[PDB]
């Protein structure tokens, strides 16, 4: 029996129109942070490859997997052969497969980044990154691999003999990456909230010691006040977790939050000089250049505490449970309830992933963002 069989012809082109959108936006949005990666300098870094890894195995699905299934969910029925059918499974197993391990990648990088930085900035290298790439590829590939008992060659599904390969392919796919990325999103998001308590008091001991320079009467008052000051600046630069956005280290770093203290901390040596020559009221007036300074990064110190970076980690943990965690609940539930509609619904729903993830990027990623609006010449 075929469910497909009593949908109607104007509801059976109009479901092969929105599957075939919904495939072609998938290769074209992939195709931009792909081409994005590729052709801008500033992007040529370890944690921008990754997001191109993650945007070309979801181009590979709009490819290999979701036109030739466009029909398949459409019609129910298959007439490619038991050739084809052998090669589309398991490009739809390895490379779905890729796609969820290319996102617990980019938040084992992230998380090594924001929780271990001075050990990690030596180890976050463009061939660390392609070693654990191809590790993701050559998992995946296993993954699909072993359900080759077909001793025996209208319908195309994967082989379900063995329910120990079905739940290890389900957890080694599946449960394993999702806990990976909850523990993972757990530390990341700790690690922020306390990098921002930190900045935040090390801001107000920055604003308050600006104050009591300003208000002194001793020369050792103006002295002490700027130590700490100074001492303060560093640790704000310290705490400041890092940006969503990821530059090369050859690219200029003008009006950025973390150079605001450089510039602040060469004002505060340039200050304390002037103190230890013994221009204490000279060291005071320099105050009204240290105001404007700490004026002109409250924009962008308000703007670290918003933690972009975990926001739209969590936007993509959270797109990644609602789009995959119905299928594979009902993959497990399937062996031991509704018609065959709502298997075909929640695998496009996974599929919908390869979609979502490029357009969440771009649109909080300002690098992506501007290369967008470039491309569409919107300013
Ligand atoms: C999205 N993609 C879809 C794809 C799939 O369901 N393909 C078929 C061809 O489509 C079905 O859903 C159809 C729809 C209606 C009736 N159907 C079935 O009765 C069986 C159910 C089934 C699910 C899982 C295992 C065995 C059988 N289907 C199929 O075999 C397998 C996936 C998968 C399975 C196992 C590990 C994995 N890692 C990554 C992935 C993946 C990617 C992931
Ligand atoms: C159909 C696809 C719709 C998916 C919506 C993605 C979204 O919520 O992203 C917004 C964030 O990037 C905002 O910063």
């Amino acid at each position: 029996y075929i469910y497909q069989d009593s949908i109607s012809l104007p509801w059976k082109v109009l479901l092969v129109m929105l599957l075939a959108l919904i495939t072609l936006a998938t290769t074209l949005s992939n195709a931009f942070v792909i081409a994005t990666v590729y052709r801008t300098r500033k992007l040529h870094t370890p944690a921008n490859y990754l997001i191109a890894s993650l945007a070309v195995t979801d181009l590979l699905v709009s490819i290999l997997v979701m036109p030739i299934s466009t029909m398949y969910t459409v019609t129910g029925r298959w007439t490619l052969g038991q050739v084809v059918c052998d090669f589309w499974l398991s490009s739809d197993i390895t490379c779905c497969t890729a796609s969820i391990w290319h996102l617990c990648v980019i938040a084992l990088d992230r998380y090594w980044a924001i929780t271990d930085a001075v050990e990690y900035s030596a180890k976050r290298t463009p061939k660390r990154a392609a070693v654990m790439i191809a590790l993701v590829w050559v998992f995946s590939i296993s993954i699909s691999l072993p359900p080759f008992f077909w001793r025996q060659a209208s319908e195309c599904v994967v082989n379900t003999d063995h329910i120990l390969y079905t739940v290890y392919s389900t957890v080694g796919a599946f449960y394993f990456p999702t806990l990976l990325l909850i523990a993972l999103y757990g530390r990341i998001y700790v690690e922020a909230r306390s990098r921002i308590a930190d900045l935040e008091d090390n801001w107000e001991t920055l604003n308050d010691n600006l104050k009591v320079i300003e208000k002194a009467d001793n020369a050792a008052q103006v002295k002490d006040a700027l130590t700490k000051m100074r001492a303060a600046a560093l640790d704000a630069q310290k705490a400041t977790p890092p940006k969503l956005e990821d530059k090369s280290p050859d690219s200029p770093e003008m009006k950025d939050f973390r150079h605001g203290f450089d510039i602040l901390v060469g004002q505060i040596d340039d200050a304390l000089k002037l103190a230890n020559e013994g221009k204490v009221k000279e060291a005071q007036a320099a105050a009204e250049q240290l105001k404007t300074t700490r004026n002109a990064y409250i924009q962008k110190y308000l703007a670290a505490r918003e933690r972009k970076a975990t926001k739209t980690l969590g936007i993509i943990l959270g797109a990644f449970i609602v789009c995959w965690l119905p299928f594979f609940i009902i993959s497990l539930v399937m062996p031991i309830w509704f018609h065959l509609a709502i298997f075909d619904f929640f695998t496009w729903l996974g599929y919908l992933n390869s979609l979502i993830n490029p357009i969440i990027y771009t649109m909080s990623n300002e690098d992506f963002k501007q290369a967008f609006h470039k491309l569409i010449r919107f300013k």
